[PDB]
């Protein structure tokens, strides 16, 4: 009659997230500025189901998980559905950490997002850059995701492959695989990842991207932590068509009683086709931010940012190839509270 | 290990409401009047969450909500994303009320929905009308909402600014700011209302619209009950064109033990532009209903109600302006249920 | 202070369920063959709310639900809205059964989904199939829908009728009726149902469609049981053009211990127009199926099946027709797994 934790078979969970960005624009067209600019509020709330499962007749416990998407983004309308965010089944077990199969991150695309992507470094490093094809997917339908356990408390493989995105509707046989690992060693650990893209259709071509990334993160006891990546992408077009183009993203903060202080910068460097650089199609991006542990399960923040985009490219088909500095160079000056349950 | 309601940073609550609607349409087109005209079913059930939490770190109690929109609504498909009703994130204080970010009602359109909306008041009084520009925004995103308290067990104030439509997809500059105060005198309320939208694109030009609402509730002991508004609706355009109109709104009931009778009837006159009236520019609705307190959880109820609307009118771009009449007079017999928990 | 069963409103259920589909397509195009074949994951999973009330003054039981859709299914993308599945109000009582509003499965729908769409027939017998009109409904919202009590434990029926796809946006004035039968006598079930779905409009001409199903269903306590079904569907366009097409599926299962090993073979016959055989309009599937009862709440299974459609139509405006075969002909290969909450 009266419930424990064991009378549900799921468990609720959320992330409340809003954010107040006021974005200033300089893209050359004064319209296009008062429009892109000004105050908006980003909620990236979202409210997820999980549970796990031992079924009588395999040793493996069975789990799942049902995120929602953010349910009233800047920039986007209200509402998201069940299973926008990572959504799953899967199985695990001690000796061999677990196995996902349904839509998670990619190996590579989680270190890019954490740690360097934060705070803000996203437009130039995560999205960002002028490379064609495909640089790597992100959050990924169709997947197989391996997760090692922590080998000897030190060393760890992220590994998986999946569909593309064409090929996830059908009208396409993109494809991908990547492989992470980390090494705890002392107060750092060091990263590493992998991602190959297959089948790409896009300006007219058939493109394959491997990209390249390593990664160092470091927690000291006098409260100072940084990260550092550079990041390798090369593309190549059915028409014989080759491009490179490289990146980084490093962080610094300085963590004291209640407060955390943090200086991020990120940059793509100028893109090379068939061994000639493109001029200015560089980016960068520097952030500064205060976050205050208003309690142990929140977080408020103050950030300011300034994104320095490219001036533009065209792909291979001689139209202009969407970046993230398409809509021009921009600051913006938040503030926000995120608080998990 | 057994579970109270403290167990839970969340709870789940609902709305159940399903209406049965049947509408016979005079469009002028028979055609048009068999297509949207019938039964249909208008499935308003919606579910949401919310919480609250006491930062260790902050005085002021972190409150947010994310409400699920209209599960199945009529002249609609089905499925409804969370976060498309009200949905925010805020903080509470006993000596000053509350503040909200995110998706919540402006103070205009909180009194003009209830009480003078209601019985199937709104293609009139809520979203009906003939003026250019916007009115009043409803249910807005991107908005902040204070609250006060009661003051002195009689008076409070709803305040409220936000970005406009355009401006909430980065496509404008929109933005508006509205305030009502309500004030408790014996067996009534008295209602006052105000919004101002600003910098919204319509009809090839740039609009200013200001609207101001006086309303009273009254509640007495012999079971009569009522209310009845007055608005004024004005707005200039950025060629120098001014148009004004003004609407009312008006209810009575009788409640004697578990059942409620009521009758509506609400307005708009005609429109003026530039100091003339354009006629045949009004629109008016009046309805019935009987309501039977099935639960003190839940209604039942039965409704008819005929709409008479304008006969149209053309924008300042020399092409019709669409209004709650385009589609045709019509009148609507319905029963319903809504239960709450 | 501490929770029961009795402390929540409402409860939340699901289906977790998981497959890999590897198809291989002979579509007679190879790069088609190549867009639609391949593997991909179908995440079927989906969350859904529901609850009873007494209400004080009404005797017949308050009931409600709302399902989510699929979360993540191939051919798809991401994310699903609550109230895609069923969902509805409704109200119940042991004499008279129960009767539902909102977002259901039709009676004949139920039939042709359970048991004669399983496993992979749906292609052929559910949505498969060549004539004009609307041969019935599947989950269909605007309706009404009876299901009686079990009469002397043997006899049952379901009854329904609702608002067409137009009709449910203002768009049409179709709808439909249908009704369903069975009787249950020692290990056998027999089946019988029939849909009439009126004013359907589609190429150029208003239809009318009369469907009728009869089944049997057997569980023997040796392990074996099976299904065979016979369906009939006729159409009447307004021009006085009459079709008639005419379909069957049948399963045999044999469960021992935690395994049941399943065949299932569906197929539509030629389509009839004007009393001419129009060649090569059938259609048939092949099923196999291995199934492990890996706990009380869940199964795995593997699956085999070859899907050969029919050769193509032309509809009534000398347009091609679409059917389940206008993308080729295709095998798949797939493992699943599903479990309940
Ligand atoms: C181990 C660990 O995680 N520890 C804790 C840590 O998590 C905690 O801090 C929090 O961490 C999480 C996880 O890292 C952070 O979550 C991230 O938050 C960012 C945003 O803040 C998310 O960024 C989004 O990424 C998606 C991709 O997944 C972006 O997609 C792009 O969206 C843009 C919109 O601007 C699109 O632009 C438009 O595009 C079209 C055409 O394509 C064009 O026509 C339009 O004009 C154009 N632009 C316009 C209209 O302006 C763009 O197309 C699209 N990209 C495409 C198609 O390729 C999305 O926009 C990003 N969001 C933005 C921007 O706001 C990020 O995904 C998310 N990560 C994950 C994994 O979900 C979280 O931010 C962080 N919180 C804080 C406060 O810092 C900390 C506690 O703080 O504790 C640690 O221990
Ligand atoms: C203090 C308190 O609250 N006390 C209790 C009280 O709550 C209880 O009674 C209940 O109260 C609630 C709150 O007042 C009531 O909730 C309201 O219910 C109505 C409908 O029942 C909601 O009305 C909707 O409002 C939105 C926003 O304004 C409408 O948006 C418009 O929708 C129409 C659809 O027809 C659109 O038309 C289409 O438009 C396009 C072009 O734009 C055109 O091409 C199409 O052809 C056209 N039409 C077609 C296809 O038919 C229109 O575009 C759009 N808006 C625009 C352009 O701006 C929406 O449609 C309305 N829906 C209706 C009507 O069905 C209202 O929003 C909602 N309020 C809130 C706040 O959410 C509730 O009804 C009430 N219940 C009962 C039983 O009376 C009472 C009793 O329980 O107790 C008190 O104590
Ligand atoms: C009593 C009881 O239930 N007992 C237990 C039993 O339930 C348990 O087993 C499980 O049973 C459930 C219930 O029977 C099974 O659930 C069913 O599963 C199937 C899918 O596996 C569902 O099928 C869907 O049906 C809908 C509606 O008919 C389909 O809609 C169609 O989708 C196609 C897909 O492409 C559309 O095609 C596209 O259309 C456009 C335009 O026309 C075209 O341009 C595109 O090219 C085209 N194709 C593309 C892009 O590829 C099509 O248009 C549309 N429909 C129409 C009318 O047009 C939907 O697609 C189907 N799903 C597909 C395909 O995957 C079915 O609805 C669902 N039933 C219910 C009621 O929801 C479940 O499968 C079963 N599990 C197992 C493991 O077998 C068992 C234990 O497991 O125990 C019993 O006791
Ligand atoms: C980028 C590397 C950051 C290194 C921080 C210094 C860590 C050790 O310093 C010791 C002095 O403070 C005590
Ligand atoms: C992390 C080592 C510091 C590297 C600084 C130089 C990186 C190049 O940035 C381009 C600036 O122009
Ligand atoms: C300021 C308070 O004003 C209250 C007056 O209410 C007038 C309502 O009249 C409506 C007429 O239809
Ligand atoms: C508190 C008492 C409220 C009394 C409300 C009386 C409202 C009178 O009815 C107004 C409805 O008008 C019907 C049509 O008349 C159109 C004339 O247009 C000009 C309006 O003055
Ligand atoms: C002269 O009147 C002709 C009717 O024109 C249509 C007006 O619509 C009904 C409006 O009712 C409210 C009047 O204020
Ligand atoms: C449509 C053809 C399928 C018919 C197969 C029926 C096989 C059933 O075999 C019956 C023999 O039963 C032997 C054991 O009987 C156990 C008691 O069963 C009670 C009723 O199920
Ligand atoms: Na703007
Ligand atoms: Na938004
Ligand atoms: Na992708
Ligand atoms: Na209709
Ligand atoms: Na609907
Ligand atoms: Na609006
Ligand atoms: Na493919
Ligand atoms: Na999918
Ligand atoms: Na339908």
């Amino acid at each position: 009659e009266y419930l424990t934790k064991d009378s549900f078979s799921y468990e609720v969970y959320g992330i409340i997230a809003m954010q107040a960005a006021y974005r200033d624009y300089d893209s050359g067209d004064a319209k296009q500025d008062d429009n892109l600019g000004g105050m908006q509020l980003n909620n990236e709330s979202r409210i997820g189901f999980r549970g796990k499962k031992q079924f009588a007749n395999f040793e493996p416990t069975f789990i799942w998980q049902i995120e929602g998407g953010y349910v009233d983004p800047s920039f986007g309308g209200e509402g998201a559905g069940l299973g926008e965010r990572d959504t799953f089944v899967g199985f695990e077990s001690a000796s061999w950490g677990q196995v996902r199969l349904g839509r998670v991150l990619t190996p590579m695309y989680e270190l890019v997002d954490w740690p360097a992507s934060n705070p803000g470094l996203g437009d130039v490093y995560d999205w960002g850059g002028a490379i064609g094809g495909a640089k790597y997917q992100d959050r990924q339908s169709n997947t197989i995701r391996w997760d090692s356990p922590m080998y000897a408390d030190k060393f760890s493989i992220d590994a998986a492959v999946g569909a593309g995105d064409k090929a996830g509707l059908g009208a396409g046989d993109d494809y991908w695989g990547g492989i992470a690992a980390h090494y705890k060693l002392g107060p750092l650990q060091l990263d590493a990842a992998y991602e190959g893209n297959r089948n790409i259709e896009a300006e007219g071509q058939t493109w394959e991207n491997n990209t390249y990334l390593v990664g160092v993160q470091g927690w000291f006891e006098n409260g100072i932590s940084f990260f550092a990546q550079y990041k390798y992408m090369e593309a190549d077009a059915s028409n014989g068509v080759n491009e490179k183009q490289d990146a980084m993203s490093a962080g610094l903060m300085y963590t004291t009683g209640d407060w955390q202080y943090k200086l991020g910068y990120a940059a793509n460097f100028d893109l090379e086709r068939d061994g000639k650089t493109l001029s200015n199609t560089s980016d960068d991006v520097v952030s500064a931010q205060i976050m205050y542990f208003v309690d142990p399960s929140a977080v408020l923040y103050a950030r300011a940012r300034m994104n320095d985009f490219n001036e533009g490219l065209d792909g291979l088909d001689d139209a202009a190839r969407w970046t993230s500095g398409t809509n021009g160079d921009y600051n913006e000056y938040s503030v926000g509270v995120e608080y998990y349950f």
